[PDB]
């Protein structure tokens, strides 16, 4: 950004290689790869009957930033997990670019609707000499400042520092993306981000036709649970085998949460095991306006978990060997032999009359610590073909 970048400036450090906004379109599509991708792993560590919130965009949008001192396979395994691997061409360093306008166009409304607002940053340790281009590089694509932190004497406070910060981004929301002995003496840096939304129903709910009913459990009893109510035309569409697909665009129609519930008995995992992006933009696609009767429970839900296990499953294993992972653009001088000690993530919903909020974080650490009847959620960016935020709802009563 800064104004319209003929992405002439400089970007270094090692290249990997397996209206041209197309290349932007490209990245959305690799970005919503992962993202299911993704889901399925998370969901694989998770009960069926569990809820399940996340933001895909940050968390692609954070190893990106920890992708820009990587070097040789940690890069590779970077590029080809992510789905970088499938864009225009040879260029480690033009993806940030894309990423940079894709960010750009989301977060930079020169149309004023709903609230969705990122940013990103580096805590660094105060002993070390971090890479200045690497440095530079981060502030003007993600737009990330190095922060200072002592974690050679202060990793607690520092971990506490982080946490605030993001808080502080997340409107409250997320708090504890690190883990209580996540950084420690030997952590050098910790790359993160943060993503919040905050949007108004196009057609909120009324309070007054709201109802408490009565939510059974996948065992013993149940929990109460505030259903709302409203009726009108919405894009909507029952696909195969039963399956119900509604959309809830907020004000602007530029963003809608997308919710997707199987037929009454039939199991959500067949679903979620099919769910890729070609199957969602085929739903998608199917839609078609329609009067109908929503009922939809106003609720909250609140996310946590290492994104580590999972990563590697996919591919990226480098990173987090301290014998394989290569992040030598980092620091220029100081403390070496880096790796991502892990990864965290955290996600919060909260839907209501009103209109709908979600907030997220990732962050990626370097060498510190390592270690109910459901339907499934979306927040997407319409006119960018970004899925934001998704999960599955197993739970209302919280």
């Amino acid at each position: 950004c800064t104004a319209k970048p003929r992405d002439i400036p400089m970007n270094p450090m090692c290249i990997y290689r397996s209206a041209t906004n197309r290349r932007v379109w490209e990245l959305s599509k690799a970005n919503s790869r992962f993202a299911t991708t993704f889901y399925q792993h998370l969901a694989d560590s998770k009960n069926d009957n569990d809820n399940i919130f996340l933001s895909p965009l940050s968390i692609s949008t954070a190893f990106a930033m920890t992708k820009l001192g990587a070097c040789n396979d940690t890069l590779q395994q970077l590029m080809e997990v992510f789905k970088f691997d499938t864009i225009s061409e040879k260029t480690s360093d033009q993806i940030h670019f894309f990423f940079a306008k894709l960010n750009c166009r989301l977060y930079r409304k020169a149309n004023k609707s709903s609230k969705l607002v990122s940013a990103n940053r580096l805590f660094g340790d105060k002993s070390l000499t971090f890479n200045e281009t690497y440095q530079d590089i981060s502030e003007l694509v993600y737009g990330a400042k190095l922060q200072p932190l002592d974690f050679k004497e202060n990793a607690e406070q520092s971990r506490a520092a982080i946490n605030k910060w993001v808080s502080n981004k997340t409107e409250g929301r997320i708090t504890d993306v690190i883990p209580s002995e996540a950084i420690n003496e030997l952590t050098v840096l910790v790359l993160v981000n943060t993503i919040y939304f905050k949007g108004l129903w196009k057609s909120k709910f009324s309070p007054e036709n709201t109802r408490k009913e009565l939510f059974y459990k996948a065992d013993g009893e149940s929990c109460s649970a505030s259903m709302m109510y409203q009726e009108g035309k919405f894009r909507y569409r029952r696909v195969a085998e039963g399956t119900q697909v509604l959309e809830l665009p907020f004000k602007g129609d530029d963003i809608t949460m997308v919710l997707i519930l199987p037929k009454p008995e039939k199991s959500l995992a067949k679903v979620e095991k099919e769910l890729t992006p070609e199957v969602l933009q085929e739903w998608l696609d199917e839609l078609e306006e329609m009067m109908l009767v929503v009922h939809m429970p106003r609720f909250r839900i609140e996310d946590g978990f290492s994104l580590k296990e999972q990563l590697q499953d996919m591919g990226l294993v480098d990173l987090f060997s301290p014998e394989k992972s290569k992040l030598p653009g980092i620091v220029a001088e100081g403390r070496d032999d880096l790796y991502v000690s892990d990864a965290f993530h955290k996600a919060f919903l909260e839907v209501n009359e009103e209109g709908s909020e979600a907030a997220a974080s990732t962050a990626v650490v370097i060498a510190g610590r390592s270690l109910n009847r459901p339907f499934l959620v979306f927040i997407r960016e319409v006119p960018l073909n970004t899925i934001i935020f998704m999960g599955r709802v197993a739970n209302p009563c919280v």
